């Protein structure tokens, strides 16, 4: 099961990975193809991440637990990509985009910890401490970010919202399989923890990458000049 | 000795934390924010990294030489924005910020390659590498970057003169401590080096955070308009 | 001769890195100054890692194959810098840079794996991939990167011509080399590897440096005002 939902994700980030390709090499002008460019780099890390795993790489026994550690790489690389997405289409100033991506960054930073911690109570604190990184993450969204983007287009609010919500009932996905896989109650076997994991990172990343684009399709729209 | 100079280390970081936190929320402009941000990070990242000290990660026995290779990924990554304090006060051109950023980060880099260097003989030509590297941000600091800074604030070169001093004289001690330690001669033990890295540590993040701030009031003040 | 290889390595960047941090310290403007940092901070680099190679550090016996993992470590810092070389000479817009500097990354991320599998099959696999993403890279530099710089320098478009064919030669010969070396075929013994990756080294970065530098020369003396 868990070797299947791996070449599930290679097949589904590289199908990903071509589409944005296509898009970028197509784009109309430099702002559809930055957003292009992010959205294929996010899928193209994925792509040859989840080939590692698929392989049987990146993965270590830590005192009898099987261990994907590789995962924290793919998310330290792609998330911030994904932040950048939001940052740019809600064109968000420096600071506050500056304290998304640490905010972000901290958050991974801890989740690896969290997982490869021997001292599974340890692992525990840093998984708490993890969720208050995510949570100073979610303030920033639906505060300083969400205003920004609102008063930068005040007739796409909605554009946000669909935006924020995704990303945020996505994202708090996680940290819950987390909490079921071995790392945590180990309330699922792996076969179950991968194919969640697998079917979250081709949506937060193909499906957010779309949802992105289309975003920014409607933003377009709305500040054509008359 | 070790462990409670350790919780010491999360209680400063985490109260220098809070307080930059609180000024970045609160922030008067963007010019404010900015470096109310960088001083939170700074403290941030610090924070987690002597939590994991504290927790007893982060530490490896290397022939027999206990040596704690986690304190140089929070040097690795808090030395470039106690940099960036600097160069942002300074509004330092970038090809100055840049040097000052790549000497800093080959100064740790060599820093930890001495420090988890079994063969000592080894570790000790890396040392003599680093202090080159600290000579280099030294010689770029008191030329480019004080003369960038005394160019943009003629009626302020006093603030760039106490940040340099403070700056300098508190960095020079990084290098002395590690002589001292099992690194070097071991003239003190673990939990000497400890408290000295500790108190080191907390002057040159929350410390000098606060004198980054004071500073900055003072350029605004001299600069304010007629 | 290995050894021997690895100090002419450290001599040749130490070499160019004095050579470079001289021009860097007299440069004349912002642009020439930046060149001559670019330049400085390859060598810089490849000097401190060609020291570490030299005194037997960086390497590891993996299943009975010796290999010099550090020498990833190197590419993956200096190959971004001296595509930044490319850019900074072309003005590349900030896509195709960002493209260029992703599937860089990837080449040599990709690359790193290719090595450090024990499961050759699987470093074989990881080869292809890694050749995949030079492909990408030579596409962008031939396509939107050459005719970015011909459109911005319309009478050099030889300099050009010149800087791509040099960087395109040169970096076609390193996935060669890993093919005859104990990474691949093992054609040749680690004395003649070491001997080729060091000459391409030095090649590269002083003899690449050297050009872009002339290069430079050529694109001001053309766009030199009536
Ligand atoms: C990651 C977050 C770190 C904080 C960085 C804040 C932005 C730095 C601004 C640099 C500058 O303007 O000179
Ligand atoms: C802006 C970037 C954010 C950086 C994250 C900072 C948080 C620090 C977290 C933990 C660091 C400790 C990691 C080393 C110990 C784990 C290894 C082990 O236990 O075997
Ligand atoms: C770290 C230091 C590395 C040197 C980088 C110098 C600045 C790069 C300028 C990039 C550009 O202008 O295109
Ligand atoms: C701009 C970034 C600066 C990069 C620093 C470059 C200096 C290179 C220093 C040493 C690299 C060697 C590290 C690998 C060997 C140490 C590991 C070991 O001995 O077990
Ligand atoms: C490495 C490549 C990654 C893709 C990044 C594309 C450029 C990001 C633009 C950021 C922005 O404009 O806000
Ligand atoms: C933009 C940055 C590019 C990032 C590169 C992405 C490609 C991913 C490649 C492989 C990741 C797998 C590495 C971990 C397994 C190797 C370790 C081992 O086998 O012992
Ligand atoms: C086994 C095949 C799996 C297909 C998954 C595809 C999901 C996203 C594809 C992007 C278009
Ligand atoms: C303007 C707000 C500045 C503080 C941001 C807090 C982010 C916390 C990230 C680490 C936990
Ligand atoms: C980048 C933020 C800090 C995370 C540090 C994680 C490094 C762990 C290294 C594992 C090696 C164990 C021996
Ligand atoms: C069971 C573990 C759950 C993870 C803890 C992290 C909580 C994050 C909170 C996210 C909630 C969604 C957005 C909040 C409402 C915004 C208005
Ligand atoms: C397409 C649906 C997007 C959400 C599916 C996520 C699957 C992971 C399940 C999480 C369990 C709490
Ligand atoms: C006995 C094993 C059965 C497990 C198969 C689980 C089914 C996979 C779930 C697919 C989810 C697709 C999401 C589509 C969103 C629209
Ligand atoms: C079997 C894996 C399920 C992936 C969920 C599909 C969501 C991605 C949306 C792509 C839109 C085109
Ligand atoms: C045991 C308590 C240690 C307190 C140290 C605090 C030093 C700096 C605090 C920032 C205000
Ligand atoms: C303008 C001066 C350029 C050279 C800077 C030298 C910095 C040395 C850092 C590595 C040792
Ligand atoms: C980033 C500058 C270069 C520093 C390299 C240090 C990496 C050492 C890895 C330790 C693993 C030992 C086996
Ligand atoms: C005993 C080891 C000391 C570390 C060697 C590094 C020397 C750095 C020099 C710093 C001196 C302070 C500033 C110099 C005066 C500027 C005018
Ligand atoms: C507050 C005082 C700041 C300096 C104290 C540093 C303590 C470390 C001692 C260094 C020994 C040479
Ligand atoms: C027997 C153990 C005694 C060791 C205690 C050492 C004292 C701690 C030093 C505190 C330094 C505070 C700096 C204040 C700066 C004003
Ligand atoms: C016991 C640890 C000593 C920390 C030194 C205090 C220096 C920080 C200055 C904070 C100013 C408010
Ligand atoms: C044994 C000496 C090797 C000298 C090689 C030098 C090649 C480039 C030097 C830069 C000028
Ligand atoms: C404009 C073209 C955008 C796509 C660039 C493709 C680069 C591939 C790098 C990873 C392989
Ligand atoms: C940065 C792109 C991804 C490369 C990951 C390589 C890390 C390998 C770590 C080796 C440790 C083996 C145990
Ligand atoms: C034997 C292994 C060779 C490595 C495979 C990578 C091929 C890269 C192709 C480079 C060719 C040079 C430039 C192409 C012509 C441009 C016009
Ligand atoms: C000076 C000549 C530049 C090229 C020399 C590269 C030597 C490596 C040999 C590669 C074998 C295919
Ligand atoms: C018996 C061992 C003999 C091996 C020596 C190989 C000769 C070294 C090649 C030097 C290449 C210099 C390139 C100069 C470019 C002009
Ligand atoms: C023995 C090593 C051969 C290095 C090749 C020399 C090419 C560098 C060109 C430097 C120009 C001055």
């Amino acid at each position: 099961m868990a070797q299947i939902w791996l070449w599930i994700g290679v097949i589904g980030m590289a199908l990903g990975s071509i589409f944005f390709g296509i898009g970028a090499h197509n784009a109309k002008n430099e702002r559809w193809k930055i957003l292009f460019t992010i959205n294929f780099f996010i899928c193209a890390i994925a792509t040859g991440l989840y080939l590692s795993m698929a392989l049987g790489q990146g993965r270590s026994v830590i005192a009898g637990r099987p261990t994907v550690w590789v995962r924290y790489i793919t998310w330290f690389l792609s998330t911030p990509l994904l932040i950048l997405d939001l940052t740019f289409l809600g064109k968000t100033s420096l600071p506050i985009t500056a304290s998304l991506l640490g905010a972000n960054a901290y958050m991974i930073a801890t989740g690896f910890v969290a997982t490869i911690s021997a001292d599974r109570t340890i692992g525990h604190i840093w998984y708490v401490v993890s969720c208050f990184a995510f949570l100073a993450t979610v303030y920033l969204l639906v505060n300083q970010y969400r205003k920004q983007a609102e008063r930068n287009y005040p007739q796409a609010k909605k554009v946000f919202r669909k935006l924020l919500s995704v990303h945020l009932v996505l994202w708090t996905l996680y940290p819950i399989v987390w909490l079921l896989g071995n790392t945590g109650f180990n309330a699922v076997n792996q076969g179950t923890e991968t194919m969640f994991y697998t079917i979250l990172d081709i949506t937060s990343k193909v499906g957010f990458g779309f949802l992105s684009l289309n975003s920014m399709h409607t933003l377009e729209k709305n500040t054509e000049s008359v």
